[PDB]
């Protein structure tokens, strides 16, 4: 069956090799794309061949590149190669994309998701150019069906003076009526609307995108794959951080500080995250919700148990088991997720009043429980701070959960002080790794650094920690946040040398 | 005229020192008290010296005490001098106190301020033994109408097992109808209210704090000074400083990134961000709004010019000249101000949807645009967060303030890395200081290292930094945030060693 139900439009299809000449060199664009899903396919390809002949050929050919959040091989990975990004914001995990950046090619600012429309509409990213948008079909009156995310999509087509939609055919079509997309002001001009969201599974506006249809500049066919890698095997570590969590959360409904189906629940990307959503599946607590940025594979797990009765997000990401499951059983899923726009999944206003218990990866903490999510030896970027920020700073409880270690024992996840800063100590109050769980509320710095080194710490690190710790208790400058400035940084300064933490 | 209106209530009319043996040892006290305005008084001195008595005798004799922001000296300076608090959240400004929590006599943790209630109702505080409010008058039906701020009175009325009232005659009569109090759940278990303001002048409640007068278990009448310290003479840096941003201001206006009359402002504690509001009282601008947590002289002096029209606050903070100015002229001042819960004040779904600007001062900040708020070389307490987080993260432009030198030119206010960080990079769009104006907006990293060093980096200072940054681009374990680990801190370890952060 037909995805272009609107007929006027069908004469605006034109093929990837065309549409992609309507991006010039210093464009900013704008494309769907959250998390491995939804992002355009095949204009960006065409895209990137022509940028290589341009090149060749000793032309300038690069653009700058505003997606919703991560996207895929097909987009990052081949502008990627291409060398054609001059800028990219605000999420990315393709490695030939972040080696660019970590190289100094492609500059780069991780935004907080929840916030990079209202920064687009203030124009901090330049005048939109093009609005390149992955649909899943465009109805009877134009309307666009996002497809595996919604992300930025309706913010970029409203800004961007050209249009260009790809019908992919790999999408299934049953995704029509899965999006809530509102035309309030959430990300304009103030004073905004109120986001009248009271409910994890409340619709507040429709199943489409709108766009005026003298922009749409070119429809391209597609049938193409969300490369949506898979999640790594839980471990012995995965599977211990989630039993210390499920007793933390098992305390604190028998406190009563938490009711038994808890609150609306976030999970970040990564693999840690995704292994403790695996624990709760099987879990004692029901009637679950899910308020997230995404929906993981582990979060998909318990929709289909039961356990959790509907889960809000932004888009799917699931590894390619996990995407074939569901678009069998489309049916089934379509009435369990809603997925909104990210500035309204990562709306910090309504991420408190919801009250949502946020659980997110960390690379590093430091001893007093400050994080970092992004910067390896705090100048390398891993992927971005994504909407960590976002939900951490507005939860009612803000979790982290890491291995205690790196690199097979040769780093440290616990460390004097923490190389790059994304979370600060007020945005942190519970860590987890394998050797344990600290609960932070209501503790000083040093009240922490107790918690944090005699709970989450490795036993090879906890005496090199406490040891840090003591002497700095002696002799900082000041008592309240104890350093020793010398040697603060000297654990990383040690791996750059000699390749562990750990002493000779 | 008699200020507790309520006959009933006036048996509970006692003396401070029988009020303050209410208070046992252990207790969890949360009282008011916002900028040094409204803290109680008079039972704080008598709990002083009964607890030196204690001390004398060999009784352990201390409390926690949770305020709204920081208070004065007859609250956190004589507590402190008497040894009396063992924790203390989430702002302090007094000495004495501050001197106890850099030697580790007393636990701090500075909270943001629009999150504390809900901490507290999380019982992240413990159980709440006392609140103790100071009150302007108790109505017929047994309100109690807040003093010079509303900070967080309310929670802390709902929480204590036992209230204790201070009704102050210093304090002017006429303050009864300036404060809006909502009975809705704004910090209380989820799902809360929706916060309906949509302007900054809107009233959504009532003027009065309600508490079951059963819970009241004294009353105390005093007549004492909000002792509010004077705010330093705008000096040379001050002037610099405002005229970079107004002309800033002025250029937003012309590109149409702002409206004539700007938008709502938040201009936090502090000399600097005062001098600054000193310099638009005599701009170009008019038709202003105030949405802040603080009132300082500067904003007073909007109001009174009637350049500002309106400004939402939790407390004025005002110097004694200030504070005469407005107990005379209440009649006029009462209708060009709103008193809020700081929980309202400081609501970021509330201060994203106003839109507003946000004006903060800072300790320092590093190349990379990281703010530092509160710790001296990482590690020594200066004052707190205070509500810089709430406004920075959730404003429609953050903005930070200072000198870019501190201690007469021997330290740098520009430091290659931050030793502790309040606010990450994303949360920070605007830097000025007196050498000039840093605007971020859409920069990477590095592109922001470019800004901050030739705009607002001290030219004794600039070429040291210019320095480092240029043998970070070359040598830094990555690109993407160029760091050198082992000289990132040196700085503030030369300041340390040798008194200043210039070479020998
Ligand atoms: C979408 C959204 O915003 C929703 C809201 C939430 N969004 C976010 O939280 C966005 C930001 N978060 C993340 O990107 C993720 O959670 C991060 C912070 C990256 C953690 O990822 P995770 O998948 O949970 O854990 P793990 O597998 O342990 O580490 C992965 C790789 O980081 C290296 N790694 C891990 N720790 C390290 C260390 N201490 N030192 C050096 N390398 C380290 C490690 O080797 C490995 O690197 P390799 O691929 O080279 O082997
Ligand atoms: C309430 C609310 O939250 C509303 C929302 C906003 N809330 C907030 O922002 C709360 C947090 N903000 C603050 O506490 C304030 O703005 C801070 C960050 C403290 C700035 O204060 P300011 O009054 O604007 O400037 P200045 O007078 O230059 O510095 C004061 C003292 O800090 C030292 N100082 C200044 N820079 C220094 C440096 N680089 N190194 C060493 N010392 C330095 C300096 O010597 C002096 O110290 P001294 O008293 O020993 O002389
Ligand atoms: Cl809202
Ligand atoms: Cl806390
Ligand atoms: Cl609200
Ligand atoms: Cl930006």
């Amino acid at each position: 069956t037909e995805r272009i139900r609107n007929v006027a439009l069908r004469s605006k299809v034109c093929p990837a090799e065309t549409a992609s000449e309507l991006i010039k060199h210093g464009d900013v664009v704008g494309t769907s794309g959250f998390t491995g899903a939804g992002y355009p396919k095949e204009v960006p390809k065409a895209l990137a061949q022509r940028m290589e002949a341009a090149h060749d050929r000793g032309e300038k050919y690069q653009i700058s590149l505003i997606t919703g959040a991560s996207t895929g091989p097909q987009l990052d990975g081949e502008l990627a190669k291409a060398n054609g990004v001059y800028f990219r914001s605000p999420f990315n995990t393709d490695a030939t994309m972040r080696n660019r950046i970590n190289a100094g090619e492609t500059e780069y600012f991780d935004n907080h998701l929840g916030q990079v429309a209202g920064r687009a509409v203030q124009g901090n990213y330049g005048k939109f150019n093009i609005a390149l948008v992955e649909a899943t079909a465009i109805t009877e009156d134009g309307g666009i069906v996002p497809t595996s995310s919604v992300g930025n999509s309706q913010t970029f087509l409203n800004l961007a003076e050209k249009v260009i939609i790809e019908v992919n055919e790999w999408q299934n079509p049953m995704l029509e009526g899965i999006h809530d997309i509102w035309d309030g002001n959430v990300s304009g001009v103030p004073t905004r609307d109120i986001v009248p969201i009271v409910r994890a599974d409340q619709r507040v506006g429709g199943p489409v995108l709108r766009v005026n249809p003298d922009k749409i500049a070119a429809i391209v066919r597609t049938n193409d794959r969300d490369r949506n890698a898979p999640f790594a095997a839980p471990d012995e570590t995965a599977k211990a951080i989630a039993g210390y969590l499920l007793d933390f959360f098992g305390h604190e409904v028998k406190q009563n500080r938490l009711p038994p189906s808890l609150l609306p629940l976030q999970s970040g990307v990564g693999n840690v995250a995704n292994a403790v959503l695996e624990g709760l599946k099987e879990g004692p607590f029901e009637n679950l919700v899910g308020y997230s940025a995404v929906i993981q594979d582990g979060m998909l797990a318990m929709l289909d148990s039961g356990r959790m009765r509907i889960a809000s997000a932004s888009s799917f990401s699931l590894s390619p088991e996990a995407a074939e499951e569901i678009n069998n059983r489309m049916d089934f899923f379509r009435s369990k997720i809603i997925l909104r726009q990210q500035d309204v999944s990562n709306s910090p206003g309504i991420i408190r009043r919801l009250g949502c218990i946020a659980m997110n990866g960390m690379i590093e903490a430091d001893i007093y429980g400050n994080v970092n999510s992004t910067r390896v030896m705090g100048s390398k970027m891993m992927n971005g701070i994504g909407g960590s920020g976002d939900f951490a700073r507005s939860s009612y409880l803000s979790i982290f959960l890491s291995p205690s270690t790196a690199k097979g024992g040769k780093i440290s996840a616990i460390v004097p002080m923490a190389a790059h800063v994304d979370h600060i100590m007020q945005d942190a109050q519970i860590f987890v790794t394998e050797q344990g769980l600290a609960d932070l509320r209501g503790l000083s710095p040093v009240q922490r650094a107790r918690e944090i080194i005699s709970k989450c710490a490795h036993p090879d690190y906890r005496p090199m920690l406490q040891d840090y710790f003591d002497r700095a208790l002696k002799n900082s400058f000041g008592k309240h946040t104890p350093h020793l400035l010398t040697e603060a940084l000297s654990w990383h300064q040690r791996f750059i040398d000699t390749g562990t933490m750990l002493p000779s």
